[PDB]
């Protein structure tokens, strides 16, 4: 309820140039590339994401409360919008984080990753995800390709309310969502989970050699993604909860904090991984 001064950038196209593609993605195409704002003798690198067009019918009505969102963030765990651009397309702009995406951090350094990163890792996820519920937003799409190392020990979540905005991650979503498309912050809490077990895995795909189309399926019998080699039942229990059919059930992002929190004091005893005495 304090007043809301985050700074709402409307950037001009002479403002910030595209200089080399970066990857894609559900959402868009990332550049690396420079912000020259107006008149203030100074360049910044700065990532770029260019939206593909909107397969829903108000998405140019949702576009600026979608930007009010990303420039109002004000959490460690939550990357922020630096500006936006509007004209034939949507572009993004925001800081250019050098050690990438979490996903592809867990399977480049899988040989050197221990038991205080990986459980600290959750925590943060978590907090930022806490913070989204606290302002009554549900990302959509969590995953370890949506949270962004800044550093190996400060990782932050992206690209959180996209996936409504534009109008799918069937492994990541919870059975309400693929059934009945509904989604809440217990649909995020399943994500959460699924995200949690991409980390514990070191980047493995989840449900790999299953087809989309039959995860619904799955899932209504009971089928689970597996206990991680790593975890203890102490952590994996946890990712189950996640995935109960009732989603009241699951836990929320506030425990989650806790438990993860708790772990992170003794990480040893909550994961088991070779040469992380
Ligand atoms: C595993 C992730 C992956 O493969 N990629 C492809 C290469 C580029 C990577 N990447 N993406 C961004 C990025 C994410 C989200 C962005 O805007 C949406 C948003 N979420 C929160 C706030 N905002 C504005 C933008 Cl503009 C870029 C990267 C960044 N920012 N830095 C470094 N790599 C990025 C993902
Ligand atoms: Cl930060
Ligand atoms: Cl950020």
């Amino acid at each position: 309820e304090a007043p809301n001064q985050a700074l709402l950038r409307i950037l001009k196209e002479t403002e910030f140039k595209k200089i080399k593609v970066l990857g894609s993605g559900a959402f868009g195409t990332v550049y690396k590339g420079l912000w020259i704002p107006e008149g203030e003798k100074v360049k910044i690198p700065v990532a770029i994401k260019e939206l593909r067009e909107a397969t829903s019918p108000k998405a140019n009505k949702e576009i600026l409360d979608e930007a009010y969102v990303m420039a109002s963030v004000d959490n460690p765990h939550v990357c922020r919008l630096l500006g936006i651009c509007l004209t034939s397309t949507v572009q993004l702009i925001m800081q250019l984080m050098p050690f990438g995406c979490l996903l592809d951090y867990v399977r480049e350094h899988k040989d050197n990753i221990g038991s205080q990163y990986l459980l600290n890792w959750c925590v943060q996820i978590a907090k930022g995800m806490n913070y989204l519920e606290d302002r009554r937003l549900v990302h959509r799409d969590l995953a370890a390709r949506n949270v962004l190392v800044k550093t190996p020990q400060h990782v932050k979540i992206t690209d959180f309310g996209l996936a409504k905005l534009l109008g799918v991650p069937i492994k990541w979503m919870a059975l309400e969502s693929i059934l009945h498309r509904i989604y809440t912050h217990q649909s995020d809490v399943w994500s959460y989970g699924v995200t949690v077990w991409e980390l514990m895995t070191f980047g493995s795909k989840p449900y790999d050699g299953i087809p989309a189309s039959e995860i619904s399926s799955i899932l209504e019998k009971g089928e689970r993604l597996p206990q991680p080699p790593i975890c203890t039942i102490d952590v994996y229990m946890i990712m189950v909860k996640c995935w109960m059919i009732d989603a009241d059930s699951r836990p929320k992002f506030r425990e989650l904090i806790i438990e993860f929190s708790k772990m992170a004091r003794d990480p040893q005893r909550y994961l088991v991984i070779q040469g992380d005495e």
